């Protein structure tokens, strides 16, 4: 159905999964560091797959794309990790280091709104192969924030003050 | 229905758009040229959603990314050899825009043949449709690519295949 867990989460991913796409564009445009541009190529790569993946299932679904409902609905409570305009902004001004920390920042907030959502589904959704992919997305998010923390500590600074 | 022009065209179409997706990447590290580097995310991004696309699909349908030799279910096609991929990286700014404009037509000179096979043999109806949208859209993207091409003073490449 329309309103099912599993569309949602295909929904509401694949914009999620579009941003960080975005950013690991605009980063690897703003520095020359190799750590940090192969780091932005692996989840530009992986992210626009699983978000191929989810627009493909809601394709053969025959699903819109896009819902008149609120992000998150499926999950009662209609998001989370999302880059502001603003945020978005700033990155793609910023350069080599300041880049780099900044970016690790946004993706380390948007790694932990992701598997926030990901264990919704994990929770919610029926379709087996859509649970399993939200299964690792939680193991997958969860080991970058870790690799991110180090590559941050090594900049000499840390995850964003909220 | 592992032997179906569906799951193989999903198969082989999903490693031949990963190829032209790394080519885009390639090419935006080597010229500055604000035109091919739009013409490359835009294909790399078209690309990466469609590979994810069949990939999806295959994994729906419990069938394996891999195979038979490609191509066999319609009796690869523009595909760059591993010494061409490196020559791109080679080039710089203007020459290397010609050489991926050069390249990219022959890769989706190929990937229209492919595409029409699965106009003609696939069963599945989401696929036949993103097939025939992806006759349009390359086809498209190769007259858009000839214009590149003659502004920068240069032509479709010699045929070495």
């Amino acid at each position: 159905a329309a309103d099912s867990a599993d569309a949602g989460f295909a929904r509401d991913m694949s914009v999620h999964h579009q941003q960080a796409v975005e950013m690991s564009y605009i980063v690897r445009d703003r520095t020359d560091d190799e750590e940090v541009r192969r780091l932005a190529y692996d989840i530009a790569q992986t992210q626009a797959n699983q978000r191929g993946m989810m627009i493909g299932w809601l394709d053969l679904w025959a699903l819109p794309k896009v819902s008149s409902d609120p992000p998150m609905t499926w999950m009662g409570m209609g998001m989370p990790g999302m880059a502001t305009d603003a945020e978005m902004k700033k990155l793609g001004t910023l350069d080599g280091k300041q880049a780099e920390v900044y970016y690790l920042q946004l993706m380390t907030e948007h790694h932990r709104g992701g598997v926030h959502m990901a264990k919704g589904c994990v929770e919610r959704c029926t379709v087996g192969v859509e649970k399993r992919l939200a299964r690792g997305m939680v193991e997958s998010q969860e080991s970058e924030i870790r690799l991110m923390a180090d590559l941050l500590a090594e900049r000499g600074a840390k995850e964003g003050h909220h």
